[PDB]
């Protein structure tokens, strides 16, 4: 339909985006569409060794917005595991109206949420790892540019400070991060590149100077110490193959600068960034981090959705759980029970009373609220990252 | 600037779809602009024990048609190995022209190769263990439905027979494929929904029928055999927790149905497949592979893009090497060798002569060829993937 | 299963083998909205079919009890172990039959 | 009903030897009983990661002779594997009749079959390391001595050339092998139980004097040299906790022994002796070997025994496979291939035809041959051990 290899966004509300047997099974049904209500949930298959930080969820709003349909779900940024106390699948969003009236979607939905509640989740370990230090999305370069907006929104709802992209960036109203590249200093020289860095670096923001891309680190920042004055961040983005020892060179540097008594200037870290890399070059003595490749990569989370009632009747197929079902937790001891619908709270000495998660966004195609904003749902998130270390 | 969170190919044509660094370098270059011409080359820092299927680079053409620049490239559809026969680097992409002129497009033209390229190698690979068994791209849904065509678009050119998706069966020219969904059977009964999705396929087609929503395959199995007569496929796409041994199970079915003289009844399986998967449900009996995530999903090759030559002199940053190189192949045993660009052919008794791979797809922005159309590349790979057991 | 049930009389629970042609899950429904003094379901899957035995006996606890019908209990045999003891009563088995 | 906890012919011959639901499953069934015959084929669940060598068969047919039952097996001493050349369950087994007529004798059949099949199975492992050497069953002790008849018979079949079983030793029609206990040496030294030992054993048997019990096996191996003539064979018993390196320690006394001239003393080793024991011990010089635990405690293979067929038509349970069958085998690349009953044999160029294994041995309770003794069992097993390396 486009010039690049996408979907538009009128493509994939059309239905165009999707398996072609939903259409084609939908238009078998014909008639009978009429008198076939459903309730689908979707749940995770996928990785159950680890909690998940839910997001995408805006996108499948926008999405359903309008077809006479109700719909529930657990708010973005919302931290818990994909099986409960008892280990049944938590259902994250449950779509209720005409199986033919939204049938065709089941593609588009969980591509808005596998994809995108992998790379929050991913960002939330490296949050954890970094602890008090400032880390980015620096990831978009290696994943297709059409959804490089909505890596670095999740990135961000993940818990990273800040985002290098430009779409992004205006999507969670903030200001584009970035630094200088190894080109620049390749075309003109370290001392050109850095002067001019430094020269077009105003207030409100920090001057960071790349310094691996011709001397090595350790003389590279003694030559900056000695030359400059207001450089708040050196940026080490050293060549994996010069990589012996990360965390030690990481050291020298910092203790050749303190000699100079220069330890005012900071460190910060940039190339195939993890949150075991960040936690160790963290206790190391960096202290700001770029990451990409392992955010912008995160493995989805694998979804699935499924008919779990039909015209009023619990109904599904074998390996899943039919009936409508609500997601209670504990105010206290973030404790999980996923239950029958028709149970809206539950008592537990253990912490208070559990309280449902579910939260209706959609009363016949139109929404009960007005829906969060980027910053907000990563502030909602940072507090949930609370209860797990 | 959208509805979803995705960048238009406006937006990614106008330099929007990047790291902010890039555009606010060339801002701070200014005049310098006008004398910096350089040329960058894409190489594979990425997984380095794996040979890969380079596909994407429809969209980089797309993208810098027109800018007056120079692009050298392998063709999609070529297979090799990251490094060359004494461990060199390969470079897959040249560009050449005033940095400033294009410099802001690194982000978009890496991520139209990193994630494509890594999905066109998963399919290869799945396609090899396939053998003469034919297997279908399912796996959209479990990325975000944006950039769903490509995902189809490498899958099929590295090896898949067919694909699901509506927008990409329609970029690669072939008709989506499609069997029945267990919505169907939940919502009809089996029955019916059998009765249904056969009475709906047409001649040209093949009949599939989904058999595990309600019943054991091997009594599912039993039941359309003594029940239909014109079903081509049956296909399993067992629950996880009901898949002890999948492959005993599809032996199990397979004798049940031959018992029954209905041995012409051919299996078609699904569901979290991979070559693995794929090559022991073979030689199982399974004939027909759906194949989602393992492909949708497939990591992306780190792809870097250096300056490796300014105004006509080598240089280079620490871990790179300079000067503009071309990528010569044995006409015979395939064996690569980088070399500088001045060289253009080598001889080697080993098997005739060395040829470069590396093909000029834009002149002063113009296109110097028809590309290539889906159909074409994938029969390339085919070919090449011959060469790799 | 009518005849283990007439034949079962009182000082003795009920059992009721459920796996022999049906999925698990569904021969539960079955039983659940069929009868009423049983006891006992006894699942006593294939080997082949024991994908994830712990989700299997969670999905037909949740199903019963949907029904409200928790009252019927789980008994699991075939190829038991202490380690599938332990997982297998952590699911929600109550009763095991152990040979091998 | 007798003095030790053991179940008499007489019990397991009325089905007393069973799992009660057995005969309550029979009762409940009543008047339909005399319409219900079926077929019955026994198969092994058990490891499939090894051949087998059958055994325990004659057990079966005293049992089963006289009820109106048809029996179809392979006969004792046939080595193959569980899953043939297409990985289908090999059926060992096969019981035709009225279900009422035997059904409570599963528990006895089964169990005849599946401990003495370990057995046989491991001693044609012992035997395949021991070579041309000779290796006796000495294993009795470690499991109830009720059974110590069929597990000398067992190993027997499996390879062993002799058993040390008074028992045993009558059923295969062959003379109890013996040597001499340290019991002997502790209550009279070695010197007078070394000679009690050789003025003790007659011709037609060789000597063995057990050395280990007070000296050092290097310097009890001198003074034997030097003491006696007629000493066929030293053995060695090392304790488990002056074992550092058993075959460091055969080295070095058979050393000791030829530079004495002595050489032509063989050496015999016994204790904890496995087939990796066995392999490395020979290669080490001895030439003897008494095995007992590995043998006599064998692991059983998991045999069960379903209903495949009734009265007529085939049936049976979620994964096993219906109908009445029969097992094909190469009559050169012993390749196997289990087929329908209706099928006697198959071409196949790779090696002349195949020809069924399955032999009827009870036709309406009747024997159909005379049963093959022990020594023409074992004849069999080592033709058949052949084709394994
Ligand atoms: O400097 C920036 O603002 C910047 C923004 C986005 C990405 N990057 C670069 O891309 C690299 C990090 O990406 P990755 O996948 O190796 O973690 C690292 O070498 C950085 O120099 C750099
Ligand atoms: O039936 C189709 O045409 C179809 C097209 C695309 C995806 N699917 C389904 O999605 C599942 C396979 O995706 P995956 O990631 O588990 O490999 C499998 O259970 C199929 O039933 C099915
Ligand atoms: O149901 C009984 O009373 C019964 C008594 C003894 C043994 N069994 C069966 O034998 C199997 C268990 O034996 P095992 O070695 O696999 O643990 C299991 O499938 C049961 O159905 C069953
Ligand atoms: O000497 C015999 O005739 C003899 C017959 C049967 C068993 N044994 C002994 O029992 C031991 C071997 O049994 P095992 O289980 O350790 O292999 C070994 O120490 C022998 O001395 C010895």
């Amino acid at each position: 339909m486009n010039v690049f290899n996408t979907a538009s966004d009128e493509d994939i509300k059309k239905g165009l985006a999707s398996d072609v047997y939903f259409e084609r099974t939908i238009s078998a049904i014909g008639d009978k569409c009429n008198d076939l209500r459903v309730a689908m949930e979707a749940t995770v298959s996928g990785p159950l060794d680890t909690w998940i930080n839910f997001t995408g969820l805006d996108e499948v709003l926008k999405l359903l917005e309008g077809l006479d349909v109700d719909l529930y779900a657990i708010p973005e940024g919302t931290i818990l595991f994909p099986r409960d106390a008892n280990g049944l699948p938590v259902p994250f969003i449950r779509v209720e109206g005409r199986y033919c009236d939204f049938g065709m979607y089941e593609t588009a939905i969980l591509g808005f949420i596998c994809q995108a509640s992998g790379i929050s989740t991913k960002a939330s370990k490296v949050r954890l790892a970094a602890g008090d230090s400032p880390f980015f999305s620096f990831g978009i370069r290696r994943m297709h540019p059409a959804i490089s907006p909505m890596i670095d929104r999740s990135a961000y709802i993940g818990g990273a400070d800040g985002v290098s992209g430009i779409l992004g960036a205006k999507l969670i109203d903030q200001d584009p991060v970035g630094t200088m590249p190894h080109a620049l200093s390749i075309m003109l020289g370290d001392e050109e590149a850095w002067k001019l860095t430094l020269e077009n670096t105003k207030n409100g923001q920090k001057s960071v100077l790349l310094i691996d891309t011709y001397m090595d680190e350790k003389f590279a920042a003694i030559k900056i110490a000695e030359m400059f004055d207001k450089v708040d961040y050196i940026r080490l983005d050293t060549p994996s193959s010069r990589r012996g020892n990360f965390e030690a060179l990481i050291r020298e540097v910092r203790w050749e600068l303190a000699l100079r008594g220069r330890s005012d200037i900071k460190i910060m870290v940039s190339g195939g960034l993890d949150e075991n890399t960040v936690k160790k070059l963290r206790e190391a003595g960096a202290e700001a981090f770029g990451v990409g490749t392992s955010i912008s990569s995160a493995k989805p989370f694998d979804f699935a959705m499924d008919i779990v009632e039909v015209n009023g009747k619990p109904e599904t197929k074998r390996g899943k759980m039919s009936g409508r079902k609500n997601v209670l937790r504990c105010t206290s001891c973030h404790r999980i029970e996923v239950v029958p619908a028709n149970v809206q709270e539950k008592t537990c000495i253990c912490g208070g009373s559990m309280q449902n998660l579910l939260v209706k966004y959609l009363s016949h195609g139109k929404r009960t609220s007005e829906y969060p904003r980027p910053k907000e749902i990563r502030s909602r998130s940072m507090k949930e990252l609370e209860y797990f270390k």
